[PDB]
């Protein structure tokens, strides 16, 4: 576990994009505020490994917008940063019913015809996740971000679910329309 107060001092470069408290309105930059600490730590570690210049291909999580950024930070610094954002208050955004009605049916019901589970079992009915398990909070996340993650899991661009193999398999059954719908619903969910 990290020291949130210490992490508050280690995130100046992050602020422009993620916001000082981890809530920015920038739709492609994920909100970090109130995310589970274990999840954030894993992602920081994975992003650090996959985004360093010369990283071996397919390792970790390669975030182009964060190349080299986490390189000077030690493990404990990443924990402190995770603790800092997890301690912040998340926000909720807009769920357009034209999309979010179908998004809700998918989120709660899955696509059992295609063997795809509902999302609620791991990410909770209100999208708060399960951080003791490391299942991320989704509720309130920017739709464009969420949509990109589901697309990346489906297309094999995001592969840092290897410890569980879960999201690659889930996202494989989602259409572009399904992803748009889910992401809209999730943006307003709490
Ligand atoms: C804008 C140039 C950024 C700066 C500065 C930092 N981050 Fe970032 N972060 C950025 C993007 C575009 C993304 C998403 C990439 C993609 O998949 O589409 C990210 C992602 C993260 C995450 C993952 C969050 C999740 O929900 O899985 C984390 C934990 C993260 N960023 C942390 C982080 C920190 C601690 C930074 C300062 C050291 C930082 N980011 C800067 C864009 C930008
Ligand atoms: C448990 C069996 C799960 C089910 C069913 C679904 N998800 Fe999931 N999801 C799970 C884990 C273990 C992870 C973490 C992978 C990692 O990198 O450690 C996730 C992650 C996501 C994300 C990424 C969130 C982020 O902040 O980047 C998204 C957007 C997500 N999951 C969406 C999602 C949806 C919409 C699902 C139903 C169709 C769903 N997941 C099911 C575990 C599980």
């Amino acid at each position: 576990a990290g020291d949130a107060e210490a992490g508050q001092g280690k995130v100046a470069v992050c602020g422009a994009c993620h916001g000082v408290d981890g809530n920015s309105p920038a739709p492609n930059f994920p909100k970090l505020a109130g995310q589970g600490e274990r999840y954030l730590l894993k992602q920081l570690q994975d992003i650090k490994a996959g985004s360093t210049p010369g990283a071996p291909e397919g390792v970790g999580r390669k975030v182009l917008e964060m190349t080299g950024m986490l390189d000077p930070l030690s493990d404990q610094d990443l924990e402190d940063i995770a603790a800092y954002f997890s301690s912040q208050k998340g926000s909720v955004g807009y769920a357009d019913p034209a999309l979010a009605k179908q998004g809700e049916k998918l989120f709660r019901g899955g696509k059992l015809d295609q063997g795809m589970p509902a999302c609620t079992g791991c990410h909770a009915p209100n999208g708060v996740g399960n951080d003791l398990a490391g299942f991320p909070k989704l509720g309130g996340q920017h739709a464009a971000y969420t949509a990109k993650q589901l697309t990346d899991f489906r297309e094999g661009n995001r592969t840092n679910d290897g410890d569980t193999m879960i999201m690659r398999g889930v996202a494989a059954k989602l259409s572009n329309k399904d992803i748009e719908a889910l992401s809209s619903y999730i943006q307003g969910l709490h």
